[PDB]
């Protein structure tokens, strides 16, 4: 990468400073922004947050489903002591792509709306003065990007953004902005990977920096205690009696990495770190040489009115929440959520499967799919290079439903796996969530995976309500293929779930009820619970969330556990009574 | 004061910090903090996000009601730049009061949750180093301080908050935090008042500084030019064609105060105000000369989860749901909200009535009396010290249901209108809200109003349901009497509505159906404009929010117009296309 994806900090040798808040904000319907010098400055603005999706705050239907360009500006005093140094803005993320403008400059431009976007604005910042950025960003969807869809166009050439995914085409600048100053030596890159030695431990790393200067690595305990310390950009801390990261028991070290030249520092990058292993061993998933069963949910970034603005009380709540329910782990699907999220299950002890945005694919013969291709590995970079060093990043996942039963899909997923693996310092376990197509008799694509995710509605898309019954011997009769193939690779089931109203309850039953969810659940759990490759249970979804309007949509997807706004419905103690 | 409450800027010459986050929390039920140097770190503390209210995040009750002592804890690294400055940590409020230590150092306590504290630093804070803030806070209730309430303890020791008021009492650090950087010499105060001359307006102002140099003033129009500059720390801005602040159609010249010594600027400060005048004649409200009749609501500072948590999300869709619904006006009820609500009003053409938490208050021939009263004359000082220069803000409102019928009450009164008076600058329209149990026969009060607000709920707590059209004549004989007085004021409803359950529908109507809302308020509109005198209505409440548990309470109080997640109820529209 030509940029870094570190966490910013604030210390002697690096600055920053937040852009979060009001910023001016503009439609750009008939794309003229660029032609009409906006990158100098919006003629006719409106106020708008940052970090925020923009969708939900109007009350105009054509405001709030736009699909087009659409521009952000706000501006910026800089203090004069950033004079000469490297100043970057870094967006969170960009939702979906864009053109970053400084003083009127082109930085620089990004596809791919969850991970962060950084823009070298060195040459152009102007210090101890007001300045400007302006963002370009467009929403539209396409089959050479990820998430996948389509863009339809109205009357008056009005478009609609029509997903091949099932989630609210959220969109604009939905997680925090910074502008940062690092010294012009600095460290842009590391990586840690760890081995179990007894009551010791092994910290390896790697180091990547813009120059040449010494390199020294300190490990210091919670409480800032000394307790390694190496010279070079590679080398090994070794732990006397660590204390490992443990599965909802978080302990931190934090790695401290400094560039010296003779007497001086020139750089310091800080992070928390976990030593913790994780392996694939047979059908079991090992956490620090021992067995863990994956327990908690999909989830989304998703919330009234922000759309999938982040706030860190969203990620509180969510958090006591998943505590109450005894869960152990989530997916992050299905895009790379805002580094915060990663932080705190860091320090909650939660396990986190990474999912990139690989959702919609489903289609691998078209001319476009090399270009798809490039987009999908472009962002597996960016994200495992984001989220390597997090300790509750235990797997990532490559891919959400996708065709996986011709030649044309292996070729694809092969180069995505390969390039995935040079990324990840610790080659931890890769995976991807599979649909109902990909029959085990037909699928191609699943010896690639460290472990295999199932998404499976048996009781809900798939007879469901009165033949419950019918879905649960359908259920195990797939279960029963598997079985006879003897993968000895873990099964995770990454998805089941009904849509469940709260307050419609019934007697007996009907799908949509609150007691069906119960249910429902109670099938599955006897179905997962004959089979002992089964490794995890991640429920689809954690909390309703918004969708794409249409007529199986009652106001967004109903599956969760609990309400958009964060309360239980019954079935939420149903999963805390069985993972306690 | 002995502190400014300018809102923070950054420029040459003011540096600001955010420190908003997750910082760390400890309840401390056994009040032993202190005496356990907790001011030096938390022992045990968890994650807790600012800003926000700390009650909803977690899953038991014991926390969310938690009552009595609880610590807040973050670091922040100060950049060596800030030597030599007056560096102060500000608080957009500590609710209800507490302590500020900062690098284990006492530094402020502040008594009132709804203000701005200030702490000033200069002494400890550590440039070029982590510093570390640490707050005790406390959130009890009592009669002596504002919102009123009581402490309950039960028999084992924990406390119980129970308000006087109905809306839940949130806490915790529920705004922005920041630390700042000052010069040396500063500005510390302004304040403007306008006159209107033809087309050309004065902008009579005073400066306080921290210092006896001279001060520059001058007044930019929005495309920052300049169209007025004077000298000295009182004088008279000249505006030739002056582009007024209108209701609904805002505009915002920039005012610049400027320090200066020998060798240039020492201290720059810029603000947004807005040419206007406000004045009560007979029973008209005039803006710039020209009645106007006030349309709105009370709101609150609530959100879901967040509590009372400042989000610029939540302005945002707020104020598109109130430029929808036709309004111009809204009552901070029933304290100060956070400053940038106040700001966006400015952009967008609101009127504020700014209120004090005065809340609670029935009562008067308590030896508690004298303290209450310097507590209140408090908020009073610093809200309007606050607010004053915001040209949405046209009228302070003192108090919300007192006890008004004795001559303690307005002995009491009396001083707090005085006192109000002597702090605007101003000296724009006072008022307070008026409960029903103030009988125009009987209450002593509303002859220190410039108009007076009243607070009726004929056909909701009154001869409620079947007994309609009974509330409607008692509602008109009620009026009858206040039109006999011939006051010559204006008369204000600051609240009427009706408990409405969204999707609860009847036919014929019921209370707490959608159907009830719209009805009762036909019934109020028909009395309301069956007066002259009548020049506002403000509906309770805009939207729904929470409440302390009760068997009148059905998850918080539901009067919105609006949902609490901010979705229009049957009525919504009903206002819409009156005030349209
Ligand atoms: C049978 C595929 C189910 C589908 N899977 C992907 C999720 O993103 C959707 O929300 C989920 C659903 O339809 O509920
Ligand atoms: C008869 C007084 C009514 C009362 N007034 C003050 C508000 O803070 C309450 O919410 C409102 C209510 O009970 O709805």
């Amino acid at each position: 990468l030509e940029y870094s994806e570190l966490y910013p900090i604030q210390n002697e040798y690096r600055m920053m400073q937040s852009l979060d808040g009001m910023w001016k904000f503009q439609f750009d319907p008939e794309e003229i922004g660029k032609k009409s010098g906006w990158e100098n400055g919006l003629p006719a603005p409106v106020s708008m947050p940052v970090p925020s999706s923009f969708a939900d705050f109007f009350t105009d239907h054509k405001e709030r489903d736009y699909c087009g360009d659409f521009w952000y500006e706000t501006e910026f005093y800089l203090p004069a002591e950033w004079r000469n140094k490297k100043i970057w803005l870094r967006f969170g993320s960009i939702t979906h792509r864009g053109t970053v403008y400084c003083n009127g400059m082109e930085i620089t431009s990004h596809e791919g709306g969850f991970l962060p976007v950084l823009a070298d604005i060195s040459t152009v910042a102007k210090p101890g003065q007001v300045n400007q950025v302006v963002v370009k960003i467009n929403n539209e969807l396409n089959e050479t990007s990820l998430p996948c869809g389509a863009t339809k166009i109205l009357n008056n050439g009005r478009k609609l953004a029509k997903p091949y995914f099932d989630f609210f085409n959220y969109s604009g600048l939905q997680r925090s902005v910074w502008v940062i100053a690092l010294p012009e030596e600095s460290v842009k890159d590391y990586s840690v990977d760890y081995e179990l030695c007894g009551t010791d431990a092994l910290v390896k790393y790697e180091v990547v920096t813009t120059g040449e200067h010494p390199v020294i690595v300190r490990l210091l305990d919670a409480e800032g205690e000394l307790v390694a310390e190496t010279e070079g950009k590679e080398g090994i801390l070794q732990v006397a009696n660590a204390r490992l990261w443990e599965v909802r028991n978080a302990y931190l070290y934090q790695i401290v990495i400094l560039i010296t030249d003779g007497n001086g520092v020139l750089d310091e990058y800080r992070e928390k770190i976990g030593i913790r292993t994780v392996r694939i061993e047979g059908t079991k998933i090992l956490l620090n040489d021992r067995p863990v069963y994956l327990k908690g949910f999909g989830k989304h970034e998703d919330f009234p009115i922000l759309g999938r603005g982040f706030h860190w009380g969203i990620v509180k709540r969510d958090f006591e929440c998943l505590k109450w329910t005894n869960a152990n782990c989530f997916r992050t699907s299905h895009y790379p959520y805002a580094e915060e999220w990663y932080q705190f299950a860091d320090e909650e002890g939660f396990l986190i499967i990474d999912e990139v945005p690989a959702v919609g694919m489903m289609f691998f013969e078209a001319l476009t799919v090399p270009e798809l291709l490039k987009s999908h590995i472009a962002d597996t970079e960016e994200m495992i290079t984001r989220d390597k060093n997090h300790p509750s990043v235990i797997a990532w996942s490559l891919f959400n439903e996708p065709e996986t039963i011709t030649d044309y899909a292996y070729e694809y997923f092969k180069e995505v796996f390969a390039a995935a693996e040079t990324y990840d310092f610790q080659s931890r376990p890769m995976t991807g969530a599979f649909e109902k197509n990909s029959k085990p008799e037909l699928c191609k694509c699943y010896p690639l995976c460290d472990f295999i995710c199932l998404n499976r509605y048996y009781g809900w898309y798939i007879s469901g309500g009165p033949e419950i019954e019918e879905a649960e011997e359908l259920f195990r009769d797939e279960m029963d293929r598997w079985k006879a193939k003897e993968l000895n690779v873990p099964f995770v089931f990454t998805e089941f779930g009904t849509d469940t109203m709260a307050g419609l309850h019934k007697l007996p039953s009907i799908m949509w009820s609150e007691e069906y969810q119960k249910e429902y659940l109670e099938m599955n759990f006897r179905v997962f619970d004959s089979y002992e490759f089964v490794q995890g249970e991640l429920a689809w979804n954690f909390a309703d969330f918004q969708t794409t309007e249409g007529i199986m949509r009652v106001d967004g997807n109903h599956k969760g556990v609990f309400t958009r706004d964060r309360q239980p419905k019954a079935a939420a103690v149903v999963f805390k009574d069985r993972w306690e």
